[PDB]
């Protein structure tokens, strides 16, 4: 799809915020991944409960239902971060993508 | 100078980080501001003092000497914000300028 363009220098932090409307009780998995190729992104990192410091080295993601929204931040960009990613929401019921957005980082 | 081009969309948050040499027990002010003409930038954040919530707004600044950095964030970007930007560093003594990275903001 038309990918959004971000675009930093090296050394700077990337953050992306992801929207999403209201599941009641129910909670979806936020996730954030690389495109590989036109049927696979890499996992880089997810946030399994809401309001949780969800780690994993240079990437988090910091996810608030009440707020609607989901933050990834991607520190000390490099070169070599430029690429396709997406965010994406996954169901509950069978981990289907209930919303996907795709961006286009360019770092240089 | 050579702006550096940051470029996000509508609605995210941009954090802006701006490294600097150590002043021992001297505290330079930090700034963010939005280049009006070639000779007039109009300041939109500053911190005055380290370790500080400078708020001021949909602009804050954190800055850390300890750190080396201080991070400009605008959050709700608008297609308005768009244009020339610079991140200042002001000398106690004189308040003139140590160092300055311009910076042009594209925000679709």
């Amino acid at each position: 799809s038309k990918a959004q363009v971000l675009q930093s220098v090296a050394g700077q932090t990337l953050t992306v915020r992801c929207q999403y409307p209201p599941t009641g009780s129910l909670y979806e998995k936020k996730g954030w991944c690389k495109e590989a190729s036109a049927l696979v992104c890499i996992r880089l990192v997810t946030s399994s409960k809401p309001r949780t410091m969800a780690w994993t080295s240079r990437f988090t993601i910091w996810d608030d239902p009440d707020a609607g929204f989901f933050t990834v931040t991607m520190t000390d960009l490099r070169e070599e971060d430029s690429g396709h990613y997406w965010c994406r929401i996954y169901r509950p019921s069978d981990n289907s993508v209930s919303k996907s957005v795709r961006f286009y980082l360019v770092v240089s």
